[PDB]
């Protein structure tokens, strides 16, 4: 009992909010001020990458595509107007370096202004969820009042990896070239050895402290890290590696039922089969602590003491609970997985 059932200590982290989330079943591991509005600095251009990666989705562009740079130039840092740039750059400069003339130069391009751009922002904020997060510019640079959350931009994370692939797979490349000069990524624990991150921002402002929201894998587990507010400069990558360490250490996540499964079976009264078949229509995550895979139990009540046909695909029909220790720690609809017309 004691040691299956123990409740882990959290470390303590040195910024003024955090949280840690398994990405595929969305379980607050850990968590400190999380829903508190804090400026993100450049974690905004997490949301501007997400947007553009929807826009790349949707066909509206590819990487391919030569963007002219319209309307500083003692710095190579700037982009002149006239130069044309492939969107493979320009979205490697914002993902990789958070270049601020790329964030305005993709803006334009993929909805005709940055105003516009920033009315998509938070559209997704909106479709989302998110509730403590409202953008004003593309960059995050001339909007004092940008404000987002440790949670809030977690599920940005979650977001970018789950709606947009493609997009996030840039965040990983160590390197790249912006017209003819090699540019490092910023996020430095990429480079360590010890975890395998391959995201997602970090960003430091003196107004907003330390910033990283990141992402790393064990096996087919992934956790996603929001640290705010970090305090020093040593901490900046220390913070989160021991927070995502700590969540691969005391939780493990499983998958107990993929969708279209067969859960189980139950006897269809007027059809035109006698058997339905019961599962879900979308795959059961549970972040649960590590080492009691074994003990999780699933069981299954029906909504009707029989079923009666027609039945139609997906048709809610009961509920599937997943109990630890005897604590039901998630329900799901339990639907019929193919069609069983009347009979």
């Amino acid at each position: 009992l004691n040691i299956k059932t123990m409740i882990p200590g959290v470390p303590q982290i040195d910024a003024e909010s955090y949280i840690l989330i398994d990405y595929n079943s969305g379980k607050v591991l850990a968590e400190q001020n999380a829903d508190v509005r804090r400026d993100p600095a450049s974690l905004t251009k997490m949301m501007t990458s997400y947007v553009i990666g929807q826009a790349m989705k949707a066909g509206k562009f590819k990487e391919t595509d030569l963007v002219t740079i319209g309307n500083k130039g003692s710095s190579l840092m700037f982009l002149k107007p006239g130069m044309q740039v492939p969107v493979s750059q320009l979205i490697r400069d914002i993902n990789l370096q958070s270049g601020n003339d790329a964030c305005v130069a993709m803006a334009d391009f993929a909805a005709g202004s940055q105003d516009a751009f920033v009315g998509l922002m938070n559209s997704y904020v909106n479709a989302l969820g998110l509730k403590n997060t409202h953008f004003q510019t593309v960059h995050g640079l001339d909007a004092d009042g940008q404000y987002s959350s440790a949670r809030d931009m977690a599920l940005i994370g979650q977001a970018l990896i789950r709606d947009v692939p493609n997009e996030y797979s840039i965040y990983k490349e160590k390197e790249f070239t912006f017209n003819g000069i090699r540019q490092l990524n910023r996020n430095g624990l990429l480079w360590d050895n010890s975890l395998n991150v391959d995201g997602i921002k970090t960003g430091h402002t003196d107004k907003a402290g330390y910033n990283l929201v990141a992402s790393a894998t064990e096996g087919q587990m992934r956790l996603i890290s929001a640290v705010m507010g970090g305090r020093t400069f040593k901490g900046r990558e220390a913070e989160s590696k021991k927070l995502l360490t700590w969540g691969f250490r005391f939780f493990e996540t499983v998958n107990p039922l993929k969708v279209g499964k067969e859960f189980a079976s139950e006897p269809v009264w007027f059809g035109d089969s006698d058997r339905a078949s019961l599962g879900v229509d979308k795959d059961v995550y549970l972040t649960i602590p590590r080492g009691r895979m074994k003990d999780l139990k699933a069981s299954y009540v029906l909504n009707s003491s029989e079923l009666h046909a027609p039945l139609q695909k997906n048709q809610v029909v009961g509920t599937i609970n997943f109990q630890l220790d005897g604590k039901t720690i998630e329900q799901r609809p339990l639907v019929v997985l193919q069609e069983i017309p009347e009979g």
